[PDB]
């Protein structure tokens, strides 16, 4: 119901974006292919992983999930 974008970066919870950015510095750069192509599933990590930060800045998304999921802010 959603993904949890607290986790697949992987912080203190549900931190505010002030460590959330923090996590994804970390994680952005471990998880970058840097010529480790054929694999391709580790870049879609690092595409998870900003998707995370991005949702964890955006709205509805945001919310919904923190909340319950999408039952929460369907309107």
């Amino acid at each position: 119901a959603k993904q949890d974008y607290y986790e697949i970066l992987g912080v203190s919870k549900t931190a505010e974006e002030r460590e959330i950015r923090k996590a994804y510095k970390r994680l952005a750069m471990k998880y970058h292919p840097d010529r480790n192509q054929g694999d391709k599933e580790a870049e879609a990590k690092f595409k998870e992983i900003k998707e995370a930060y991005e949702v964890l800045t955006d709205s509805q998304k945001r919310a919904a999930y923190d909340q319950y999921g999408h039952a929460a802010f369907e309107q």
